[PDB]
């Protein structure tokens, strides 16, 4: 998230909150786009397929520390 999106591992580890609770990405959402263009990016990833539903799934298969490079 921190090199492909333009984001700060700050965020990041946020949307892991999300993944690992089952929780709303909505809160997410503010903390994500408080960067700036790192949140929006992001959002345009999976926007349709929500990206609740989208970081939920991949991150289950993905694997956390590796989210935090990504």
């Amino acid at each position: 998230m921190a090199k492909e999106f333009g984001i700060p591992a700050a965020v990041a580890g946020t949307v892991l909150n999300v993944v690992e609770a089952g929780g709303w990405v909505t809160t997410i959402v503010s903390i994500l786009t408080a960067v700036g263009s790192g949140g929006l990016s992001l959002l345009a990833a999976a926007g349709r397929e929500s990206i609740k539903a989208y970081l939920k799934k991949e991150i289950k298969k993905k694997g956390k520390r590796a989210v935090i490079a990504w």
